């Protein structure tokens, strides 16, 4: 399933994908059904390590 609830807007309840036009339905890295622009920080490591940052094709935030 792209959503895991029928609610999503971004889905068809009945198939629960994606609608035409939705790049996603859900993740760190999803901002209203469209990608959230590349480089937009997703988290922040308690070392000195460089944040994830969205890759602007993928709804989830990346580990590297």
């Amino acid at each position: 399933c792209d959503c895991s609830s029928p609610e999503n807007p971004c889905c068809d309840a009945a198939t629960c994908k994606l609608r035409p036009g939705a790049q996603c339905g859900e993740g760190l890295c999803c901002e209203q059904c469209k990608f959230s622009r590349a480089g937009k920080i997703c988290e922040i490591p308690r070392g000195d390590m460089p944040d994830d940052r969205c890759t602007g094709q993928s709804a989830d935030c990346p580990r590297y």
